[PDB]
């Protein structure tokens, strides 16, 4: 089923626009926030918004944003923290992470770390 990403750092779903840009809302009717979790290999996952039909990819320079193409850039290890929240972190950039900070806007890749309550997700139905 779909499903969408609750972030433990203010509350917010991450959103995947139809242009392309990420961010997070508290509004869980939102269209945008619907997302396809799907498994590639053991343990990594690619994630698609739903009605934007566009993949999320965290760039060399931290930045996050969703392309119609599926990159290497595109793969993420997903985890369940010891305290059941999971963790989404790149493949290719191997210390970044997927990310919100509590104003609902997306925190670079290359400022976060474990430890931190703006990586922590909690993916609901």
């Amino acid at each position: 089923d779909p499903k969408r990403l609750y972030c433990k750092n203010g509350g917010f779903f991450l959103r995947i626009h139809p242009d392309g840009r990420v961010d997070g809302v508290r509004e869980k009717s939102d269209p945008h926030i619907k997302l396809q979790l799907q498994a590639e290999e053991r343990g990594v996952v690619s994630i698609k918004g739903v009605s934007a039909n566009r993949y999320l990819a965290m760039k060399e320079d931290g930045r996050l944003l969703a392309s119609k193409s599926v990159t290497d850039e595109c793969f993420f290890f997903e985890r369940l923290e010891s305290n059941n929240y999971n963790t989404y972190r790149s493949r290719k950039y191997t210390s970044w992470y997927v990310a919100l900070k509590r104003t609902g806007q997306y925190k670079l890749g290359s400022k976060t770390g474990p430890g931190q309550k703006a990586i922590l997700f909690l993916p609901m139905s």
